[PDB]
């Protein structure tokens, strides 16, 4: 175009937008995507702070690993001890003496934080709650957790106690990946519990009848309060609701499972030590991350800032690979020193490049090999000769590096 002057110069590349160092006032936090591994966002990720209930998680992980190894089921009928059934705290209100199944115990200590549900799995699983707390500090030590350190199954302070937010995040990690069925149970909204059976109700079976609860005593007044309905699905609220069992409804306080979307994880817990924490987890569009939060102010400090943790990282990342294992990469071998001009150098790593990274970076990456900058030839196949480096743009700074090695063999001169 002659009727214009300076195009090329007037022409706008794109800004690349860095993502924003997300502030919060939690002492401790930690943000990490569920595939890679990798870190987005933390602050004193390594600093030791109290556990809480997130101790329960640990429990929780036994609990789920012994199930998937054959030494106990889900329909396992665990009896509660006098110790178990008198713990203080939260509570799931199992009596002394009486059978509980796993799936009732788990789901005590994952949705209602029962101290005395996580008590009763512990003393079977471990005999005493000592020898279960040493299971779990040998376990922590097996995940890679080198900063926790547990005193109790349940969190209940005292003594020595504590984790930090990138060890909780290992264990969350692993927990999704090992347990993806145990881990349905955090996504539970609720527990509706018959206290005098001892044993649970669906809570869309409370739907289906809407039972008539006394405000004072949670004892059932009426089975049904539905208008129509079949004689013998009135019935079973009959035999599920019956007249004068007493019934005790609660909460999964983790308030994220019913405000973000995607949100299907994990536990809350709060001491005057631990202040209010949360490990959650959200999904979306096959990005999961995995966010821990560690002594918040408040409750509402803990949801808030933890969502826009997950908010931050679902809707400003992505998970790329970069560089697929065991993919050539040739060049000119003339130039590097004391070769042979008529060979070339192909080279190669047999790992990936599986990253998590910001989604304005991803047009702008371009793959490099860096070498060592003293390589002369000989060079055998199998020999490290460099870095394969994925730089952002035309500039030198390094989203990853992995050492390649050779694949073809150069003759010096
Ligand atoms: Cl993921």
């Amino acid at each position: 175009d002659p009727y214009f002057n300076g195009a090329n110069g007037l022409a706008q590349k794109d800004i690349i937008i860095r993502p924003a160092n997300i502030e919060l006032d939690a002492p401790a936090w930690v943000t990490m995507d569920y595939r890679t591994g990798d870190i987005v966002s933390e602050k004193n990720m390594d600093v030791r702070r109290a556990p809480a209930s997130l101790t329960k998680i640990m429990t929780s992980y036994i609990v789920a690993s012994e199930i998937k190894a054959g030494n106990l089921s889900w329909d396992t009928m665990i009896p509660i001890s006098e110790n178990a059934a008198s713990t203080g705290g939260s509570k799931m209100y199992v009596k002394a003496g009486a059978k509980v199944s796993v799936r009732n115990l788990v789901t005590g200590m994952d949705v209602v934080s029962g101290n005395d549900a996580t008590i009763a799995l512990a003393e079977y699983i471990g005999g005493t709650t000592q020898a279960f707390t040493d299971l779990m500090n040998q376990t922590a030590k097996a995940i890679g957790m080198n900063n926790t350190h547990f005193a109790n199954p349940d969190g209940l302070p005292g003594g020595e106690q504590y984790t930090t937010a990138h060890d909780m995040a290992l264990l969350a990690r692993s927990y999704i990946y090992n347990f993806p069925e145990a881990y349905k149970v955090y996504d539970d909204k609720g527990l509706v519990w018959n206290a005098t059976k001892q044993d649970s109700v669906s809570i869309a079976d409370r739907k289906q009848c809407l039972p008539k609860f006394d405000r004072a005593t949670g004892n059932v007044i009426e089975s049904y309060t539905v208008k129509d309905l079949d004689d013998q699905a009135k019935d079973k609220c009959n035999k599920l609701f019956p007249k004068g069992d007493n019934f005790v409804l609660q909460n999964n306080r983790n308030r994220l499972l019913f405000t973000f979307d995607g949100a299907d994880g994990m536990k809350t817990g709060h001491t005057d030590a631990a202040g209010y924490c949360l490990v959650s987890s959200a999904k979306q569009d096959g990005e999961r991350f995995i966010s821990v939060v560690l002594g918040t102010t408040s409750s509402a400090k803990r949801d808030s800032e933890s969502a826009k943790l997950l908010r931050y990282a679902l809707s400003k990342y992505e998970n790329v690979l970069l560089y697929k294992a065991n993919s050539p990469v040739t060049i000119s071998a003339d130039n590097i020193p004391n070769a042979k001009a008529g060979q070339k150098l192909t080279v190669a790593s047999n790992q990936n490049i599986y990253k998590t990274v910001p989604k304005t970076y991803v047009p702008y990456l371009k793959q490099g090999i860096e070498f060592n900058p003293n390589l002369n030839a000989p060079i055998k196949t199998g020999q490290t000769v460099g870095n394969l480096v994925i730089t952002l743009g035309d500039t030198k700074e390094e989203i990853a590096s992995i050492p390649v090695v050779a694949m073809n063999n150069v003759s010096q001169k």
